[PDB]
C-alpha cells in the first residue's frame, strides 16, 4: 500500500538507474513508484558518469514489498435495543484490527474482539468496517459493511381490567 | 493542499532546473507543480547558461510540503425539536476547526465544540461537516456528512372531559 522512492546522494554528470519492470531513470531523484506491488521488488542499480565523462562501478539496494491481509469479513450482533452491548468480531487473523464507526470514528483492538458500551462515541447505528494489520504494518482492504441496528425502547401502553369483578 | 511555483529571477540562454520526482524543467518559469505530496518535498536546483554559452553555478531551494490532519469525525445532538440548541462536537484534535452547514454556510471555532442558536442562520437541518486545520495552515478532508434533524412542535389536540361528573 505504499510508495517506493529511490534517490542517491552523490553528483554526478549524469545518473543511470535500472531495475524490475524495465524501471528507468536518469535523475539523483528518479520518479517515485506509487502503489508499489510484488513486481516493483528486486534489486535497483544505479551507475554514474563524473564530471570529465569516465563512468563508476555500479552499486545496488535491494527493495522488497511485503502484502496485506486479504479482504478480512465482519459479524455483528445487528438486531440489537439500545441499552444492550454492541458487540463485533471478526475470523481474520493478524497482529492488530482496525475498527471504523460509520461516522468516521476509528479505534483499534489488540483481538478480533470488539465490544462498544452504550454510553460510549462509538455506540452508532449503519455500516460498519474492519480492516487487518499483520507483522509487517501492512494493512488489508476494509471488508464489506455490516449493517447495525439499534432499536429504541417503546412505551408501555399500560394495560386495564375491566373494572371490579364479581 | 497547495501547489509548488518554481521560478527564477534571472535572465538566461537556457535554464536547467532538476528535483524530487525527476522534476525537469527548462524555463525561468517552470510549469507549476500541482497537488504537491510528500514526494514533491526536496531540493530543487538550478543552473544556467550564459549569452556567451558559459555555464553558471548551480544554488538550490529547499521545499517542503506540510501535512493537514486527518479526517476528522463529527458527533450531534440530531434528534432535536426546533428551540432546542443545536449542539455538535469532534474528538479531533488542531487549531481551529471549520464547520460547514448545508446550504454552505461557513463558520470556524476555536475549539472542538460548537453550539448553534435557534434564531442565528445556521440553525439547518441536514447534513453538515468538519474538516479542521493545524497550524502550518493545512486543512483536512472533510468529515462523513452527519445528518441533523430539526422537528416541528406539535398543536395540543384540546382534550375534553365527560361532562359534569355525579
Amino acid at each position: 500500500g505504499d510508495d517506493i522512492a529511490l534517490s542517491t546522494s552523490t553528483v554526478a554528470s549524469s545518473y543511470d538507474w535500472s531495475g524490475p519492470n524495465g524501471f528507468t531513470s536518469n535523475a539523483q531523484n528518479p520518479v517515485v513508484i506509487t502503489n508499489a506491488t510484488g513486481s516493483n521488488a528486486g534489486v535497483y542499480t544505479l551507475s554514474i558518469v563524473d564530471g570529465n565523462g569516465c563512468s563508476s562501478a555500479d552499486t545496488s539496494v535491494q527493495v522488497t514489498v511485503n502484502a496485506a491481509p486479504t479482504q478480512p469479513s465482519m459479524t455483528t450482533n445487528s438486531p440489537i435495543c439500545n441499552g444492550a452491548d454492541l458487540v463485533m468480531s471478526t475470523s481474520a487473523v493478524g497482529n492488530s484490527y482496525i475498527w471504523r464507526a460509520p461516522n468516521g470514528a476509528d479505534t483499534t483492538t489488540a483481538s478480533s474482539t470488539l465490544t462498544i458500551v452504550p454510553t460510549s462515541s462509538l455506540y452508532q447505528s449503519g455500516n460498519w468496517t474492519l480492516s487487518v494489520v499483520n507483522a509487517a504494518g501492512c494493512v488489508s482492504p476494509a471488508s464489506i459493511a455490516s449493517a447495525v441496528e439499534i432499536n429504541s425502547i417503546p412505551s408501555t401502553a399500560s394495560a386495564g381490567n375491566n373494572g371490579p369483578v364479581c
